[PDB]
């Protein structure tokens, strides 16, 4: 444990918190993500009911 065998174990840690510090992160989204994703997925089909499959038919 001596040189990188510590030191990825900090990483492993660090990269567990902050890993876990972003599952959190996306707990709250369920809210700021729902403002434009649970009613934009409503946009983007309207925009897809036609604006994504004939004017410009994703490609």
């Amino acid at each position: 444990m001596s040189g990188g065998g510590v030191f990825t174990d900090i990483l492993a840690a660090a990269g567990r918190i902050f890993e876990v510090m972003v599952e959190g992160h996306w707990e709250t989204v369920g809210m700021l993500f729902d403002s434009l994703g649970k009613g934009t997925m409503r946009i983007n089909r309207n925009a897809y009911g036609s604006m994504g499959g004939g004017s410009l038919r994703g490609s």
